[PDB]
């Protein structure tokens, strides 16, 4: 239908907007601590600790299959990345601190992205 096509045009342009947002987000992770899923080879008990793993590679796969229907969903996964890290790793570690910095630098990007999503509808 025309209705379905228009629906998919918005989804596509959402996806274009999210791909940008996701790049700005990785750019704030120069150490690439969150680029890839935590290796179960190197940390074999990880899933005993973290129930829902997330990372940028995984988010990017979902994104390219247009699996993000709105910004709430995308933010949910981004927060998973941060919250998992600040749980699994202790306060005085390089990993925890990298997450706190991503959280803070990221929040700016998501503050404006939320406005662009509303207005562009
Ligand atoms: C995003 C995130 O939580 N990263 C974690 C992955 C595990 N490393 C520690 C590590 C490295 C190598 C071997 C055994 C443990 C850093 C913390
Ligand atoms: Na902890």
């Amino acid at each position: 239908s025309m209705e379905q096509v228009a629906m998919e045009l918005r989804l596509t342009e959402l996806t274009r907007l999210l791909r940008s947002v996701l790049d700005q987000l990785q750019d704030k992770d120069p150490a690439r601590i969150f680029a890839q899923p935590v290796s179960l080879k190197e940390v074999p008990d990880y899933l005993d600790h973290i129930k829902h793993p997330m990372d940028f590679a995984t988010m990017r796969k979902r994104l390219e299959a247009q699996g993000y229907k709105n910004l709430h969903e995308f933010e949910e996964d981004f927060d998973l990345i941060i919250d998992n890290c600040m749980k699994y790793n202790a306060r005085d570690t390089v990993f925890y601190r990298a997450a706190v910095r991503l959280r803070d630098q990221g929040g700016v990007v998501l503050r404006q992205a939320r406005r662009e999503v509303d207005s562009i509808g």
